[PDB]
């Protein structure tokens, strides 16, 4: 399904370290940053998304409209400029972040009562699974 609305609680986080290392996030930050408790709050109205990610480490909010390119300056992350675009491939929501890193972006989809998130950068893939709260 394309409906990703809801409050989503992390139940699995695979290779977040590899993803972060591929982003060149500094070592001390990576040691903290990985949290197995993470809440993703998604408000979806038509093509407008408001996404908020919360953990005890840091909170990451982004708003976007599907099919509208938007520049990002990833200050809270690896500190880079990218050109972001979020589109649908079937029922998979795909973000491509064009810039220095190849294969940078994410894919998000709903399968049953679960939200799946694949974060990619370079040859690294991080896979996260969330249960609807
Ligand atoms: C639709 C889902 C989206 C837009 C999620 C994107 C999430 C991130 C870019 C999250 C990054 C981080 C954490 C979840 C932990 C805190 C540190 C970050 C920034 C690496």
């Amino acid at each position: 399904t394309r409906d990703q609305n809801g409050t989503w609680e992390m139940e699995s986080n695979e290779n977040f370290e590899g993803y972060m290392k591929a982003l060149d996030i500094d070592f001390a930050t990576r040691k903290i940053a990985v949290r197995l408790t993470q809440t993703l709050v998604i408000d979806q109205d038509g093509d407008n998304f408001k996404v908020k990610t919360t953990s005890t480490f840091r909170n990451y909010d982004v708003d976007f409209t599907v099919g509208v390119e938007f520049d990002e300056y990833t200050k809270s992350l690896d500190n880079r400029h990218v050109k972001a675009l979020v589109t649908w491939e079937g029922d998979v929501l795909v973000c491509v972040q064009k810039g220095e890193k190849e294969n940078r972006g994410w894919k998000k989809w709903i399968e049953g009562d679960k939200l799946y998130l694949e974060l990619t950068c370079g040859d690294q893939v991080c896979r996260q699974v969330f249960k609807k709260k």
